[PDB]
């Protein structure tokens, strides 16, 4: 998957966070212990992490603490060789 | 802090040293490394953006001419953020 | 520090929250958990072997009558080292 | 994998370590800095990590420090149905 969200909010955020992220369609999730958790998320499109993200921030940031970041991967450079049968 | 950058190699397995040097050379906190029997895959943390774009260009501008590959990129941006601190904390 | 204990679970998806909810009730540092579509994997670090077993009988005891699923643990030893420390160290 | 090899050691013994983790063939590593360093190192077999650690401790652990962990895989339960077409 090419995009990462990654969440550190407060422990006590650990259920209902893990549900949106279920509620996502995410394949799964990292988190672990950072009073702190982190969550760390794969997507495969950019608006699949974005849209977790603004569910999390919508219902808990006016009365929680915490961050959300974001990545997408870009590539760089890139070199390809390939013939009949390894294409 | 903010995640570290995270940069992506997948190239020929013969440049496994060469690459893991200039890694190392460029300050990146660490690496995975795995065989992906031809090919190696590295995936590799930097504290700086700077960083990551100095080992891609190495890279890239030493091999990419005569050896196959793929290197990208990954940094992570602030997209929502609460945060309190006091006395102690700051 | 020893590494954590690692503790995998394999098991039908349908036991997602009551699993995730006995790893945190256990004191562990952490998981990951991913689809394996029908199958989820957990990959779960504690500090303590005792805390891994305590899961791992928690859930094998709650549902491995019905339901079907495979738990393994991996706890490190040393096997060899070797170390220093002075005044400021130890 | 059913096996895990841990070494933290000096950050001078870095290329030396992924040189003898490359020729036991290993299929990858991780490696972190942690003034010191430490390898994650999974193998097939048993016997392949204990030889990683036996050729790393013999040739440097009498003159720079480190330690070496090792894990083996032990199954404590299992559950397993399938049929023609899953077995
Ligand atoms: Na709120
Ligand atoms: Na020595």
């Amino acid at each position: 998957p090419a995009n990462k969200l990654v969440i550190v909010t407060e422990k006590i955020l650990l259920k209902k966070i893990a549900k949106i992220i279920d509620e996502s369609g995410a394949k799964g999730y990292t988190v672990m212990n950072t009073a702190n958790i982190k969550f760390e998320i794969l997507t495969e499109t950019r608006e699949m992490a974005e849209e977790i993200a603004d569910r999390v921030a919508v219902k808990y940031f006016n009365d929680y603490a915490g961050i959300i970041y974001i990545c997408s991967a870009e590539v760089l450079y890139g070199h390809t060789f390939c013939g009949p049968e390894g294409c």
